[PDB]
């Protein structure tokens, strides 16, 4: 079902990555992405350095960020550990250029993230596809590949636009042009449902590999859940929950996300 949703699809995909690709286009979702979803990308980092740790035990040595942009989730990585191996990779030159002049120890790369092996070899304990996973043409092709990256002990984790979230999506809105730039992005959107059917579809057929997804703001992660009180122990997910969407202006306008993850953990003979 999953995949010809995804093929008949494909079209709303190809147009919601116009705005990535085209100069103009890009200004307005630059700041739109800038100005609404930064403290978004820092609860989702602070969401799977605490479940990485809570799952396994440990530290993550190496990143890899898809749809990279210009390098944040990467720099903000950097700042966090002495030593981690980071790697980000995007198909917009320009946001690679600025990546660049960064100046930090890591590894960009401008691609499709269809050619990341041609680039990439060494094993990953996460990759993250933060707010870009309706903008591939073959979203199930490039998780597959994804998978053959990851490491003993590994997480993909997804976040995306909800197809049911909409109308909350266009409140937040502050141009004609976001409006138009929004309606694109969600137009290539999953429903919920969706999004789980695809995860089922890239994991059952791996080896150690399991996978959750939900609506929960904290990582999709049910509040009656485990991994969600681990969570909510955290002190810097704490910490982020407090100056990220910490503002006056009485309410928020929350458009739910999709969070997914794809947990391997190697069993060895
Ligand atoms: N096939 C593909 N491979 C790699 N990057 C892609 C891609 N299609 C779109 N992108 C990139 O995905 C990004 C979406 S906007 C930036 C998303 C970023 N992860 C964030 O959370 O802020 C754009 O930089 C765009 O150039």
């Amino acid at each position: 079902e999953i995949e010809t949703i995804v093929r008949e699809s494909e079209a709303n995909r190809i147009q919601a990555q116009t705005w990535f690709s085209h100069p103009e286009k890009s200004k307005v979702s630059f700041r739109y992405d800038e100005r609404e979803t930064s403290s978004i990308r820092s609860i989702s980092i602070e969401t799977f350095l605490s479940f990485y740790s809570s799952k396994f035990n440990r530290e993550p040595y190496s990143v890899l960020d898809i749809g990279c942009g210009q390098g944040q989730v990467i720099q903000y990585l950097n700042s966090r550990f002495q030593k981690i191996e980071l790697t980000g990779i995007d198909s917009s030159a320009q946001a690679i250029s600025s990546a660049k002049k960064l100046g930090i120890n890591a590894s960009f790369i401008c691609s499709n993230a269809e050619n990341i092996m041609q680039y990439v070899s060494k094993k990953q304990d996460i990759i993250f596809i933060h707010l870009c996973f309706g903008l591939f043409k073959n979203p199930i092709a490039i998780v597959n590949t994804l998978i053959h990256l990851l490491s003993d002990q590994s997480c993909i984790y997804i976040v995306d636009l909800d197809r049911n979230s909409l109308g909350e999506g266009l409140n937040t809105a502050q141009s004609r042009e976001e409006e138009a730039y929004l309606k694109d992005q969600y137009r290539a959107s999953l429903t919920m449902e969706e999004f789980k059917q695809l995860l089922h579809v890239v994991t059952k057929e791996q080896h150690g590999v399991s996978f959750h997804v939900g609506n929960s703001f904290i990582g999709g992660f049910d509040e009656t859940s485990s991994q969600f009180f681990s969570l909510m122990r955290n002190r810097n997910l704490q910490d982020a929950l407090r100056t990220s969407v910490g503002e006056q202006l009485k309410q928020s306008q929350m458009p739910a996300l999709l969070h997914g993850w794809i947990i391997k953990n190697k069993r060895y003979t």
